C-alpha cells in the first residue's frame, strides 16, 4: 500500500528520534492496574455505546481521563510552539502554513458535526443521500448529533488512545495476566514492522492469543474513546512493545528537536508526494504525524496521555515570518448543514444594505445562529452608523474574517423563508448577492414593541457579542443601548412570541472562522 510506504519512509527518516519505551509503557500499565477503578472504565464504555450523550456523560469521561492522567508517567504537557525561520527555511514554513490550514479544515469537518449536528428532517432525496454519505465518513427536531453539550471545547483531546491504558484494560477487563497481554501485542507489533495488520492478520493471531478476540476489527478510529479496543489501539500498543524497530509511536519531541523533526517530515513529503487530503474521516500517515506533533512541543505525541492538553494542533503550533480559501469554504458548507431550511429564520443587519458590517440569522426553534462581521468600504457613513446605531469601532473589525457575506448568503438553502423587521434592506442585500429565490416576511413591529425585550436579551446573551463598544445616542441627546444584528433577531422574535425563553443558542459558524 501507498499508506504503509509513507509510514516506512517516515520510520527510516525519523529513526534517530525513536526511543526504547516498553519499560515505561508497562510501568504505566502497572500503575493503572493498581490505581484505576475499572468499573468506572466499564461505566465510560457503557456511556460511549449510547447513540446520544450529554454533559453528564462528558463529565464522567473527563473525570476518568484525569484519574488516568494522574496515575501515569508518560504525559504530554501544554507546550505552545512558534515556528520561525532557521532550521526550517522560508519555503518550509510556507508549506507547513498551507498544510496546517488544510488539516484544520479536515479535522473540523470530521469532528465538529458530532456536536454541532446535521439536519436530517424534511429534505430532498439528493440532500439526504449526500448528508448520509458525510455522516458515514465521520463515524456518526431532525438534527443528528452525538454530543449535546454546553461547551464543545471540553471534547478537545478526550478521546485519544494510549498504549498503557490499552494494556491495562486488556489485562483487567479481559481477565488475563499482564504477561499474556504483552505477548499478544508484541506479536501484533512484529507484523506491524512489515505491514498494517488486517482482519486476516488479527484472526490468525487470535488463534494463538485469545485476548486479541476483544478487538473488534470491523469497527473504526472515529467517534470512540481511549477505553475502546480498536485495532488502531492495539497496533499502537504493540508498536511500543518492540524496543527498537524505528516505530513512529515511540518518538519524543522537545522544543530542542521540534523544528528538526518537522524538517525530516517535510523531506519525506517532497519525496513521496504526501498531502493533507480534503476528505473528512480517517487520517493518512502524514495528516496523523502532523496533527500529533503540532498538538504539543513537549511529549510523546503518539502514546502519551494528551487528555490534559487544551487547544487544537493549529492553535498550539503557529508559523511566523515576514475571501475564504477552498478549505474554509468546504468547512462553511458543512457548518450550514445544521440549519433547518423549513424552520422560522430571522435575519438582521447593521450597516446599510450596500455595505453591511454585521450580519445575523437566527432560528428560534432549535436555537442556532449565524453571526459575522464585514469591513465597511464607505468609512464616512460607518462613523454616523457607529454614533447612531451600532457603536462598533472600525479597528475591531480588522481581526474579522472577510469573504463571509458572499459565501454565507450563497450557501443559504433554496426557497428558505426569512422573517425580518423592515424587509426593504435585506431584499436589497440578498438581491446584490444573487439570491432572489429567498422569500421574505416583513414583520413591522413599532419601535417600542420591537425593543420590549431588549434588556431581557442582553441580560441572557451578552457574552455572544463583544463588538459594540461605542456610546450610542439618539436625539430627543440621550444614551441608548447599541444595536447588534444578533440581539435584534432574538429580541424581535421574543417580541412576536410575547416572551424570551431560557436555553443555550448554538453558533452555526465556528468562531475559528468569524475571526482570523
Ligand atoms: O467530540 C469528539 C471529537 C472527536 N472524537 C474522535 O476522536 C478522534 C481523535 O483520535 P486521535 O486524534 O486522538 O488519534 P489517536 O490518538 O486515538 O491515535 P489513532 O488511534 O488515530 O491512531 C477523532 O477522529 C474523532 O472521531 C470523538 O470521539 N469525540
Ligand atoms: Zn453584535
Amino acid at each position: 500500500i501507498k499508506s504503509f510506504l509513507w509510514t516506512q519512509s517516515l520510520r527510516r527518516e525519523l529513526s534517530g528520534y525513536c526511543s526504547n519505551i516498553k519499560l515505561q509503557v508497562v510501568k504505566d500499565a502497572q500503575a493503572l492496574l493498581h490505581g484505576l477503578d475499572f468499573s468506572e472504565v466499564s461505566n465510560v464504555q457503557r456511556l460511549m455505546r449510547k447513540e446520544r450523550r450529554d454533559d453528564n456523560d462528558l463529565k464522567r469521561l473527563r473525570d476518568l481521563n484525569q484519574a488516568v492522567n494522574n496515575l501515569v508517567e508518560l504525559k504530554s504537557t501544554q507546550q505552545k510552539s512558534i515556528l520561525r525561520v532557521g532550521t526550517l527555511t522560508s519555503d518550509d514554513l510556507l508549506i507547513l502554513a498551507a498544510d496546517l490550514e488544510k488539516l484544520k479544515s479536515k479535522v473540523i469537518r470530521t469532528e465538529r458535526p458530532l456536536s454541532a449536528g446535521v439536519y436530517m428532517g424534511n429534505l430532498s432525496s439528493q440532500q439526504l443521500d449526500q448528508r448520509r454519505a458525510l455522516l458515514n465518513m465521520i463515524g456518526m427536531d431532525g438534527v443528528v448529533r452525538v454530543w449535546d453539550v454546553k461547551n464543545a471545547e471540553l471534547l478537545n483531546n478526550q478521546f485519544g488512545t494510549m498504549p498503557s491504558l490499552t494494556l491495562a484494560c486488556l489485562t483487567k477487563q479481559g481477565q488475563v495476566d499482564l504477561n499474556d497481554a504483552v505477548q499478544a501485542l508484541t506479536d501484533l507489533g512484529l507484523i506491524y514492522t512489515a505491514k498494517y495488520p488486517n482482519t486476516s492478520d488479527l484472526d490468525r493471531l487470535t488463534q494463538s492469543h485469545p485476548i486479541l478476540n476483544m478487538i473488534d476489527t470491523k469497527k473504526s478510529s472515529l467517534n470512540i474513546s481511549g477505553y475502546n479496543f480498536s485495532l488502531g489501539a492495539a497496533v499502537k500498543a504493540g508498536a511500543c512493545m518492540l524496543d527498537g524497530g524505528n516505530m513512529l509511536e515511540t518518538i519524543k519531541v522537545s522544543p530542542q528537536t521540534m523544528d528538526g523533526i518537522l524538517k525530516s517530515i517535510l523531506k519525506v513529503k517532497k519525496a513521496l508526494g504526501m498531502f493533507i487530503s480534503d476528505t473528512p474521516g480517517e487520517r493518512n500517515p502524514y495528516e496523523n504525524i502532523l496533527y500529533k506533533i503540532c498538538l504539543s512541543g513537549d511529549g510523546w505525541p503518539y502514546i502519551a496521555s494528551r487528555t490534559s492538553i487544551t487547544g487544537r494542533a493549529w492553535e498550539n503550533t503557529v508559523v511566523d515570518l515576514e475571501g475564504l480559501t477552498y478549505s474554509q469554504l468546504m468547512t462553511l458548507k458543512d457548518a450550514m448543514l445544521q440549519l433547518d431550511p423549513n424552520a422560522k429564520t430571522w435575519m438582521d443587519i447593521e450597516g446599510r444594505p450596500e455595505d453591511p458590517v454585521e450580519i445575523a440569522l437566527y432560528q428560534p426553534s432549535s436555537g442556532c445562529y449565524i453571526h459575522f462581521f464585514r469591513e465597511p468600504t464607505d468609512l464616512k457613513q460607518f462613523k454616523q452608523d457607529a454614533k447612531y446605531s451600532h457603536g462598533i469601532d472600525v479597528t475591531d473589525l480588522f481581526a474579522t474574517q472577510p469573504g463571509l457575506t458572499s459565501a454565507v448568503i450563497d450557501a443559504l438553502p433554496r426557497n428558505m423563508v426569512i422573517t425580518c423587521q423592515g424587509s426593504d434592506d435585506i431584499r436589497k442585500l440578498l438581491e446584490s448577492q444573487g439570491r432572489k429565490d429567498i422569500k421574505l416576511i416583513d414583520i413591522a413591529l413599532s419601535k417600542t414593541d420591537s425593543r420590549k425585550y431588549e434588556n431581557a436579551v442582553w441580560d441572557q446573551y451578552k457574552d455572544l457579542c463583544h463588538m459594540h463598544t461605542g456610546v450610542v445616542v439618539e436625539k430627543k441627546k440621550e444614551e441608548i443601548t447599541p444595536h447588534c444584528a444578533l440581539m435584534d433577531c432574538i429580541m424581535f422574535d421574543a417580541a412576536v412570541s410575547g416572551g424570551l425563553n431560557t436555553s443555550v443558542l448554538r453558533a452555526v459558524l465556528p468562531r475559528d472562522m468569524v475571526f482570523r
